[PDB]
């Protein structure tokens, strides 16, 4: 038993990362088959970042400008293009250690692990969740841009996030891997809205069954409640809705449990309405939103990979 | 900028992990240079775990009764040795990803990453404290005994933990890789006392200065204290009494934000005379002691693993 904001291992993502520099700025790419993923403002100095035109930026640009280097390998660049916010180059080699993978665009509210990389170097791994608004709450410094998140599904890496930017509220805004941002984020040094953030419920109706599924009951109560009730308290609190969706992918938690999904709503109202009077759930003194039902399902039923 | 509770990148272990079988038993073993290491209770059944005469039930046992598999290789085992409560486990293969790496004993309030693994298959990463009392909080469930505790220093990994049991009250225990555990426990299903656990005060405080660093400031005051009012207050809210060697391991920190250690141990008084009055510091409602200094250190700073 216990429970932990658990990371994917991140070995098959590790044999991925690389460094790549062109002109002053170098930043981390992702090396898959015999082509490097990083973020197309490689190419741009501190002062284009201010306005980037990122066309007539490229176009100075030719592939020997691109300097990639794998470990201490100089890789070779026969190719480069843009697409949406990222830039592929072609390189003459396939990377030996390039894992089965796919490309995939999550859903606010998914979660994922961060392998937050300098200069090539993997330097630490941690989970997060997509916010409802499209950002990450990450630890993010310079030179971290190209950094990747990521699910593993036995031998399958599917990544999903490539770090761009740092908002002037601190939080972090980056692409799937074929360059679109997660939200209404332009890869430009401007001032740059989020919008309202709003708690997962869902990951924290999940949580709350982890936590029981672990002994800690205390928040338990005698009432049930109505999808309406509850999202008439949701929406005061700033909760997503809950849909019949949500409350589908809760059914194996309501099942083990016997914890009708109601119930659980209803507990979750009492919590939001009298707070946790100075308790604790699973060492928390919040309600955490970054558990996924597929992430309790996980780790309550311990699932490995290769 | 960000914060966040970050393990190292687990690649290095994970191509250490094997599966090991004694008769009804499998659990994870560590494969470094030619030999496996793994809690030595794989021997018993559940029967034997009561009250286990290990010296009689390993006399039963020949290298051809241990099982070991890396991924789908057998290898072959040429010897047994139980050193403490490891066995040693001799094979004719030397793993070829054996990462530069060292045994440690770590101290109370020093930090670890955690690889949980089931069946020599590695599930997910995350960082914890070995706390004060010698236990950790982690997540394990069955088949996960043989996970392993690491740092890394650039390319050296240093393996302090080898995963052993959960206690009755549902924390971990488990060994150094000598098979010396960590704290009063024995590797028996018997009731064992872990004893009053404390709270990890220079953690604390490191974590307070990440909190500045990160613009996290509302805690900060007006007053100063001395060591001795300090530790009168930390002995009623059962922390860690701070030594000078704590207050010269925060020097760098201290120096960087401008705040003397003993004006932020008034603002660590403060906090715990009066609580956080339902306010966040970087995204916690309490006090987190699963940092240390050095930890802090390389966040804020940025430090890369080959
Ligand atoms: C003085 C303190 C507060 C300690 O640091 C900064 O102001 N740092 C930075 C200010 C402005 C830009 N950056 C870098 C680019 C370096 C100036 C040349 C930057 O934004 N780097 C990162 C991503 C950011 C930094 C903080 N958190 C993040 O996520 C990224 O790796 C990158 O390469 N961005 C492209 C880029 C290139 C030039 C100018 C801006 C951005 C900084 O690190
Ligand atoms: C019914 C529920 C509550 C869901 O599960 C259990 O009671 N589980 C277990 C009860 C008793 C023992 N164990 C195993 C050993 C299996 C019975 C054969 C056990 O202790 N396994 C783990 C470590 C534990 C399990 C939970 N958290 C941990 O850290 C370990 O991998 C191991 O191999 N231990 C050696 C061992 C061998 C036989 C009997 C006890 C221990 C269990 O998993
Ligand atoms: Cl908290």
């Amino acid at each position: 038993s216990g429970f932990r904001k658990m990371a994917f291992p991140s070995g098959k993502v590790e044999g991925c990362m690389v460094q790549v520099t062109c002109g002053t700025t170098t930043l981390n790419g992702l090396w898959l088959d015999d082509v490097v993923y990083c973020p197309r403002h490689v190419i741009c100095t501190s002062e284009d970042m201010l306005n980037p035109n990122y066309e007539d930026l490229l176009i100075r640009k030719s592939n020997h400008n691109f300097l990639v280097q794998a470990g201490n390998v100089q890789l070779r660049v026969i190719g480069h293009s843009m697409q949406n916010c990222v830039l592929k180059l072609k390189v003459d080699t396939a990377n030996p250690k390039t894992p089965k993978y796919k490309f995939v665009r999550i859903q606010p509210g998914q979660t994922f692990s961060v392998l937050a990389c300098y200069n090539g170097s993997p330097s630490g791994v941690y989970q997060c969740a997509m916010r409802p608004n499209f950002t990450i709450k990450g630890s993010f410094l310079n030179g971290s841009c190209g950094s990747v998140g990521f699910n593993i599904d036995y031998d399958c890496v599917s990544f999903c996030y490539m770090h761009h930017m740092e908002l002037p509220t601190g939080v972090h805004a980056g692409t799937d891997l074929e360059g679109n941002f997660y939200g209404p984020f332009v890869d430009r040094q401007t001032a740059q809205a989020a919008g309202t953030d709003t708690t997962i419920t869902v990951n924290v109706l999940a949580w709350l069954y982890a936590a029981v599924i672990n002994g800690d009951r205390w928040f338990l109560n005698r009432f049930t409640t109505t999808l309406n009730d509850f999202n008439l308290v949701a929406m005061k609190y700033n909760y997503e809705p809950l849909t019949q969706d949500h409350v589908d992918i809760l059914g194996p938690l309501s099942a083990q449990t016997g914890i009708a999904v109601l119930d659980m709503c209803a507990s979750l109202k009492e919590l939001l309405q009298n707070g946790m009077n100075g308790r604790t759930i699973l060492g928390s003194a919040l309600l955490e939103d970054e558990f996924t039902p597929f992430d309790v399902v996980r780790q309550c039923s311990g699932v490995t990979f290769q």
